[PDB]
């Protein structure tokens, strides 16, 4: 409805001031051409769905570069505030030490080009959005603000796009690693729907 | 994020023809208002990824109903086919019985109100919305046609979203029910902080 | 009123997937350069009066083929709705086997660029079009919905067509093969008006 | 599907002087409110095609006017040369006595307004309208100049859309009074269906 | 008031199908370089006006020819209608043979371009243009419907334009060929001034 | 066809400071309802076809004014170049005492009403009008500066117009007062048609 | 307010016909480059102030011409309406044999281009203007109509400002030929002011 | 002819600071209605010809006053400038006390409205304008920076726009009290033009 | 200068959460009616510059506040982040406790308004604003970010607009309390003057 | 709000006569490449608070010129105003001789290209702009009129300015020579908050 994410089509570019290992580096999409990216928003650092979100994906940031995927939260936040806030025990409310970047997003131009900025506070929704290598904006999910996401549901995801990159074939509702997928034409595909019904 | 669909808002309204229990009945957005909708957009019937997923929320119908949560299914196609669908069985790649209603977009404008208009082929992405009892779009997903989505993570963010209006607190990463959840205030949250830390 | 099909202009291109022979074949106009093309449009799969006009043409497809004219008959239903109709038999209202190629018209673009969408519904009118082998628009036949259109007619068009195109003469009111025509001009003109008056 | 003319819309209302009787005569579409009405263009007065549809319609004028369906003939030509033609006999390239009335759209208002006009030489394409009691477009015919219209086919969609009108049922392709008609929903259609197939 | 006709400018050029000598025959104004050309309007065939202006400019032709002006008429009636005409006797309100073309304005783009078209009718009003040998356009005479031009004041005016243009003297009012001309400078006009008063 | 003149609709208003009987004097086109007007334009004061002209029509103003004509002449002078020009000799080239008003439109207005202004100028050609007693615009008469008008044509097209106006009838080419004039109808102008042919 | 001529700047170019010694000659200000221009424009001939203006510059004219400037009249009437007046006695308010050029602005260009165009009734204001050698406009003087000009000021002030050019000194008020100047800069302008009070 | 100032027209409103007997004072155009004024415009204080012109009219003031016409003289200046200039001696390049009030337009919108604006530098032409007791525009004069403007002739012009109002009769060229007038007719000019010729 | 904030108008209205005493409060403008405001924007939280400006501003707010004026920091960060900002020592570059509030300007609506967003980065520049009692802007101060402005020149100029203020009296350059004011005319100024030279 | 002067952009160019020692001369910014320049604007020569800053800023002169920092003054005045405040004693409300250049701002270009116009009455605010040797604008001071600027605080935000520019380090709140600045990074800037706090 805003922005310019959308599906089938390049995902909006973007550069910020990212902390890294507790250190301040530039973050370009174009670093991560041939690797899946997972782009997550959230609205405001030292709050409360914010630490658990962010902690989740970091705890499992390897499964996700196991298969290939950087994982990248963001908010308009400033790289100062990040870091104060990875400087903060996580029996603060603080992040503690973090395997993911951390983008600072103080001009806003990130929030509006992925249509998630909340415009009557200026903080961004609970974005999150998946890139393959190609550069191509895969999948879209936005929560509002009282509930989070699930690190689950986007490892399979991710799992899932990378499966019919390479096979040709489409994941059905439900699929996970291991889990039959379907041929995508009339023919072959009857294989599937004898087998499980 | 989508069209005219925009987390927060009023989520757009709709009226459109629909198969119910194998018969033409009208369906609108008025007819929910107290009620969760789940309302997942598909590209075509007769296709490959899409029987699994009207599938999938049809036999889970009923866990959403329990929770005052009604599920929506709708393409472009119209409701003559979705009943020529309806009446082709599973082992041929066809829907079956459903216990949920399946909306006709003949003039595609449902799907251009949600934004998820694959415009170059006259389709609609994966996109899935939760409006709650007061009309309002709490949850958005769009998946790219070869990913089928889950069920299960639409299931946890109705009960998230119905918990959050219930009890004004926020939920965390993965919730679940009967996981904890935040007060969102500096200084209750310490509560949880501190417990999972 | 609305769109681009002329009288004595070339036809509207269009490119558009078709079931052909029971598989899937892409379909253009260029296709079709020397052969007279009669296509027909019609609101929806799985209706009432569609298949009566759809079994007819095919029936009678060599009646036009004789004659170098290919028919095509196109909806905005996709062509897995399409293979689905011909695949249910027509005692219970199907197409069965076809001897006609049926387009799918899933961006409404073919419906839009000849003017006969039904704007209000998002389905075509019952259009038909009489195209030359120099592509050139010939005739226009629109039929409200509730009344089907007549195979015989349309072969006496074409036949009358290239009569006039092979001869230079034209065909009077209810022109057969084997009746008179006029030779066009005041001298000439004067050998018919004495014979049938 | 012509300038103002869309099917199942309001015809474009018209206002002429016509030859009626061998005398002039205002003419107004609103003159027939309550009968059907079939109005075809025609280039020129004088020429070849056209006195034989007019004479063919005039001839057959009764018939129509029988099932409460009025027959008008328009052309660019005025009421003087559309006299002086009648006043020709029908041997010499003439009309004779007419039974229909014979508009004169010398400011090519109507022909524009029906989208016949063929701007390069200011003269009507053979285009037939077919309006009910209601003043509703329910057909568009239209034939490039070489090639005459039929009788019998505009006889056959007035009694069509007169039967559907009534009865509320939907007309096969080709049919005719005496012809089986098809209830337009799903159960009630099956009758028809395994009667003739 | 409308269109291009402007004294002492190029006149608009034209292009229409006339009958030239009971045959059609294309003619335009650039076949007229170096002549003289008196181009009349006039609005309908077969009416009452219309026939005697024709008859008189066409019985009067070479007197025009002698000096070099060829007479043209023009009205929105097509060529057959022209030829119809002319097949009609005098003795019953025809045109009889004609020494003058007759050009047909179907598109009333002449009449357009000239500024004569009645535009609540449809038809030419009586308007007159005398054009030199150079193009250019001399004299505008417009007439209303009910009252006929005078030949002998066309012929007068081409006799005057084309004394005029020879000799750089001026003509008084109601000159004729043989009267006194005046030298157009303040000493030479002496000469006339003081002999004729 | 003239600026916002139009034949057969009312005639642009004026409003000129005249030279009347050696004296000014206001004149306007309402003082004239229910009487005839010649309006007559001509370039320029003091030269040399123009007081043939104006003398011509103050000779002959009687004979308009016993027809209930008024003549009226208009030039872009003023009314005091106006008045000089009266006072001078005719032998000089001056008007000498006049019967009819001398118009002064110095601000261009009327010529730019009446299109009749030469731009590249500033001065009137040799328009004339006709005006009937209820300010409608009958006849329109432009010459290009070298060559005079007819007072004998204006008293004709005066003529005629009341003859037409009174009687209903139609003034043929050439008519003078005396000619058999038609009857505007196909049947009674047969009488005419006959007689004179 | 209105026009082109702007103090400091290029005065508008003029080109017209003037009445020079009794003959037409066309005038241009280019012909006086090198040469101060007194360009003074007035309402109409034969009227009354005008005539004393014109006569003044006339008799004054060698008084300009020995110092290099050229006195130029300009009126909107005719060099015909000029000439007549110039042949008019001046005991009769004609100006009889005239030493200056009078030129007619017929187009009103002249007057629109230096703004002194009075267009409520198309006559030009007492402008007048002063233009140096080098064609830079540096005088602007307009009188309503009822008030003449001065011959001594225009003199006076074509002395100042060639005075001026000259020695680069500037003028006081009232100065004359003989008066103390000021040289314009703040310690030597001091030897003007103390001697002067 | 300058901004907003027309001749005949309401002279521009202005509104200012002024110094007025040593004081600052507001001083509008709406306080002299019914009293004649003379608003000269100069470009800068503390320079060469300007306070020869401000001392020349305040000398002189009474002589304006005596004829009911005010003089005001305006700059860019600030009033505070125009004091201290008042405050500096005449033997000085000062002005001395003032007999005259000194408005400032250091938002220029004086000079804008009275089109003397010098744009390049930011300062008035030598602008002088004459309004009569009804706030209307009588005579305009502009002079280049190096040349003064004359006080006589300002109360000359003044003296005879006064004597025209008064008396309703012109002034000839160099008209000034006890000269000779014009009756503004074509009979009673006759008297000035024997009288004088 | 600066967006919507302009010396002498009234101040940008302003409203947002802001930091006081350790717990989130509103603050506006309005708040302030009657009392001076000193508002001072600062680009981010958890920098370098920053604190020890809000820290000595924080130290003098009671000196402010016995003249009646309050003191208001603000940047673009959240009150989450001034809070955590606020709880870290002094010693570890934090705030520790404030006694001025902290307003969170993440719409960053305020800095707009008040026009000192650096846009390349999404923060505010150093701006101060002095608002008067009734809510007039008196004051603009803007440093580039590697320089901090001077709580002693802001306490300075506060004195001083309240003194001129009260008195109306102008304060010299540097006017601290018991030097001289001036009286802002000519005449009393005098004394100031002779006095300080 | 309005003008060019934006912090950390090229500083609006100008170029403008001033007063150099008591004589004219063009000042223009490209003179002080390399050197900071205070550019202070002031309303009006000859008033109250003006006088002050610009003595107090010649006095201290050369304490700027010592750093490479260049002071010019700049109001509407034009600089024959200038120097006559220059050339009026300080004890009368002079400015004496001067050490500063005075700008004249005649065409309020250099004011309006600053912001610092107060529109309604012509003159300029108290703007003072601090550049640097590069070009770039540092500082924006504005006060509203009553209340003058300090030529102290100007002092020191050059020193701190030029300390920043040369050594990286960045100025806390209230920096003087000699006083610590701060490292600006997270690491380095822990040296000054330890030892400071």
């Amino acid at each position: 409805a805003s922005g310019n994410a959308r599906i089938g089509k390049p995902a909006p570019d973007f550069k910020a001031t990212a902390v890294v290992d507790g250190a301040f580096k530039e973050v370009k999409l174009s670093d991560y051409k041939g690797k899946y990216v997972v782009l997550f928003f959230y609205p405001l650092d030292f709050t409360f769905v914010c630490p658990t979100e962010i902690i989740a994906f970091s705890n499992r940031a390897e499964d996700f570069r196991k298969l290939g995927c950087e994982v990248l939260g963001v908010s308009v936040d400033s790289q100062f505030t990040h870091l104060a806030w990875i400087n903060t025990p996580r029996k603060e409310g603080g992040l503690g030490p973090l395997n993911i970047p951390l983008l600072a997003d103080v001009t806003r131009r990130l929030s509006e080009d992925y249509g998630v900025l909340k415009t009557d506070e200026g903080i961004a929704y609970r974005g999150l959005f998946i890139i393959d290598g190609k550069g191509v904006l895969r999948q879209i999910t936005v929560n509002d603000l009282p509930v989070g996401r699930s690190v689950d549901e986007a490892l399979r995801l991710v799992q899932a796009f990378q499966y019919t990159d390479e096979h040709g074939e489409v994941c059905p509702a439900g699929w996970k690693p291991g889990s039959d997928t379907i041929k995508p034409n009339v023919d072959d595909s009857k294989e599937y729907f004898s087998k499980h019904n």
